[PDB]
């Protein structure tokens, strides 16, 4: 059974993705957690975001607990012109959350408290946001 951490997580996904034409849920992998979780260990509680480099898909966040880092994500959608397809850097967070061909999601989280609180990664497979796939990946609502 999956801890509280990965069943709200999980959820806050799946209830975005559920907004969506034709796009699928995601499950749970522990084998993303653990190396989401591993990152996330390391963090230095600087404020700033760096990516892993890693082979997956990634979203990362700070000053969120896991559930409200997903909506923030999400909300990206405002900025988002679906007769212009593709990326920008700040609707490159939402096409990963409800990238069509991604199929499993696991993420970490460290408490950093003080000026920045909580730090959280979310690692996905496949990876969302390919150059040229975007019409077919991110879907309008239903």
């Amino acid at each position: 059974d999956l801890s509280d951490f990965a069943s709200s997580v999980l959820a806050e996904h799946n209830k975005k993705r559920a907004l969506h034409k034709d796009t699928p849920a995601l499950s749970w992998s522990d084998t993303l957690a653990s190396y989401a979780q591993d990152y996330a260990d390391n963090y230095d509680c600087s404020g700033t975001l760096t990516h892993s480099g890693g082979p997956y898909g990634e979203n990362l966040a700070l000053g969120y607990d896991g559930p409200a880092a997903v909506d923030a994500w999400y909300n990206e959608i405002s900025n988002y012109d679906f007769s212009n397809p593709g990326f920008s850097s700040n609707t490159g967070h939402f096409t990963q959350v409800v990238w069509k061909s991604t199929t499993q999601v696991g993420c970490g989280i460290k408490t950093c408290g003080g000026a920045w609180g909580d730090y959280v990664i979310c690692s996905y497979d496949p990876a969302g946001n390919y150059e040229g796939e975007y019409a077919d990946n991110v879907e309008p609502l239903a």
